[PDB]
């Protein structure tokens, strides 16, 4: 029965391949660029414990995907293998490349992306915009917030040590697990070979130009230093509990303003020290920004000294 055999040579890796009859597909987790992502229960994911079920996220390839799309999803899966596992990244768990459509299985983070996780925990009052959630959750302590930043910085320190550049580090690309662990998504994506549209929103309405370092805006240069710039924007997102960068600023104006030295103002509830860290990440000169190793050390100290009261 050649019915439904792929015309392509999809790479079977015995360490990672899972029979798809071990997956019980559940609710949707949203549209990715390559296709749906769906929650599933995987049976015997760990060969040590074959009778146990694990919740996982299954990245699928849409039926009308192109060959570039297929190649990009394979490239991300292979890059995840080379980068290796870390607590603060979305890890590869397995793949289904035989006997049906391509599935790439990655970790499930039940609380969803960090922007909406923080927005649902906004308290009332003057320091934050309103809470948009119809299921609002308990507010985080100051220490929790700095610990969110620390965990993302630790994940980025790991990725940079593996020579992985993220290129779109933003609160919407951080997921939060049931145990409130921060996990960076999309670090393994292959870079587009075509020029980008600065004015095209993501499927979730975001304008990624607002996280771009000026050398990426102006000259399309991305380094670990430009990821540190983005991390500064992510810091501002954290201390506004999910705010939208550059409020009121039209995107066509952003490079002119940045070039003239405009930077976002300090959020109302943010220490001078954390605002200085944000501003250091936004140094005009890439060589003068802190490294992720340095951000990790400083945030570790700040977490220790920040009240959870
Ligand atoms: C092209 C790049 C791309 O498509 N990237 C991409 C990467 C990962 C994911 C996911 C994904 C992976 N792992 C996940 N775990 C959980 C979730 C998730 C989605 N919604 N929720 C629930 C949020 N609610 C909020 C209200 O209270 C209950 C929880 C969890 N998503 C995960 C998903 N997608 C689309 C991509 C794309």
């Amino acid at each position: 029965g050649p019915a439904g055999v792929s015309e392509y040579e999809l790479p079977e890796d015995p360490r990672w391949e899972l029979p798809r009859d071990r997956l019980v597909l559940g609710k949707p987790l949203g549209e990715g660029c390559f296709g749906q992502v769906v929650l599933a229960e995987a049976i015997g994911l760990d060969k040590d414990k074959p009778n146990r079920v694990t919740k996982v996220a299954v990245k699928m390839l849409k039926s009308d995907a192109t060959e570039k799309d297929l190649s990009d999803l394979i490239s991300e899966m292979e890059m995840m293998k080379m980068i290796g596992k870390h607590k603060n990244i979305i890890n590869l768990l397995g793949a289904c490349t035989q006997d049906g459509p391509l599935y790439v299985i990655v970790e499930y983070a039940s609380k969803g992306n960090l922007r909406e996780y923080l927005q649902a925990r906004r308290p009332p009052g003057l320091e934050y915009s309103y809470n948009p959630s119809h299921n609002p959750e308990e507010q985080l302590s100051s220490k929790d917030l700095v610990s969110c930043a620390y965990q993302v910085a630790r994940g980025m320190e790991y990725l940079a040590s593996k020579k992985c550049i993220h290129r779109d580090l933003a609160a919407r690309n951080v997921l939060v697990t049931e145990d409130n662990v921060m996990k960076i998504a999309d670090f393994g994506l292959a870079r587009d070979i075509h020029h980008i549209d600065y004015y095209k929103k993501t499927t979730n309405g975001r304008l990624p130009v607002k996280w771009m370092a000026p050398e990426a805006l102006f000259d399309r240069i991305y380094t670990h230093q430009s990821d540190v710039w983005s991390f500064g924007v992510l810091l501002w997102e954290i201390f506004t509990l999910g705010g939208s960068p550059y409020p009121g600023v039209p995107v066509e104006e952003l490079f002119k303003l940045l070039k003239e030295g405009h930077r976002m103002d300090k959020p109302s509830n943010c220490t001078n020290e954390l605002y200085m860290m944000m501003r250091d990440c936004w140094h005009a000169v890439p060589s003068q920004r802190p490294t992720f190793k340095q951000l990790v050390e400083d945030l570790d100290r700040i977490v220790a000294l920040t009240s959870n009261q």
